[PDB]
C-alpha cells in the first residue's frame, strides 16, 4: 500500500462560465487547472480549499460545496496524490494574475479540455452536470493515462 497526501482543487463554477488558473512557471506551465494546493497541517480540507483559492487567485468565499475525491498516482512516485474537489457557492472580489498563476474565464462551451489535465475531460463533464463522483487515474508523466477509473457517487 501506498501513502497519500492531501491537496485541494476548486472549481469556480457560474452558470455560464468556469474560472480556470494557467500555471505560469515550472514544470507543467502552460495548463489550464483549478485553484488548489496542498492541506496544511490542523486546517480542515475545505479551509484548505479557501486559503489556496484567496492565495492563489484573490478570490474569497464564505463556503464551498464539495463535489469529488480524484487519486493520482504517477509513475515513479510513490506517493499518490489525494484530491479533495470542491465548487464555490458565490465568489467575492475579482480574480488577479501572479507570477506564477494567470486567471481566466471560460464559457461553458468554450472549456479548454485540450489545454487541461487529461483527467478533467472524464470528471468535469459530471461537475458540470451537479453530479458527485470519486476519481483514480495512473499517468505516465504529465499527458497519458495508463489506467484510472471514475465513478458517480451520492455522497463524496
Ligand atoms: N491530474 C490533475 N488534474 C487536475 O485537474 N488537477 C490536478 C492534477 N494533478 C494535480 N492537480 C492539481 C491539484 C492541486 O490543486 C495542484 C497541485 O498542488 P501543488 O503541488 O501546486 O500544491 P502547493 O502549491 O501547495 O505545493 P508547494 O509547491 O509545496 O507549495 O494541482
Ligand atoms: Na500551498
Ligand atoms: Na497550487
Amino acid at each position: 500500500m501506498k501513502a497519500s497526501r492531501l491537496y485541494t482543487l476548486v472549481l469556480v463554477l457560474q452558470p455560464q462560465r468556469v474560472l480556470l488558473g494557467m500555471k505560469k512557471r515550472g514544470f507543467g506551465a502552460g495548463r489550464w487547472n483549478g485553484f488548489g494546493g496542498k492541506v496544511q497541517e490542523g486546517e480542515t480540507i475545505e479551509d484548505g480549499a479557501r486559503r489556496e483559492l484567496q492565495e492563489e487567485s484573490g478570490l474569497t468565499v464564505d463556503a464551498l460545496h464539495k463535489v469529488g475525491q480524484i487519486v493520482f498516482e504517477f509513475v515513479g512516485e510513490p506517493e499518490l496524490m489525494d484530491v479533495h474537489v470542491f465548487c464555490t457557492d458565490s465568489i467575492q472580489g475579482t480574480p488577479v494574475e501572479s507570477d506564477e498563476m494567470r486567471p481566466c474565464w471560460f464559457q461553458l462551451d468554450q472549456i479548454p479540455f485540450k489545454d487541461m489535465w487529461p483527467d478533467d475531460s472524464y470528471w468535469f463533464p459530471l461537475l458540470l452536470q451537479k453530479k458527485k463522483f470519486h476519481g483514480y487515474f495512473k499517468f505516465q508523466g504529465q499527458d497519458t493515462i495508463l489506467d484510472y477509473t471514475l465513478r458517480e457517487v451520492d455522497t463524496v
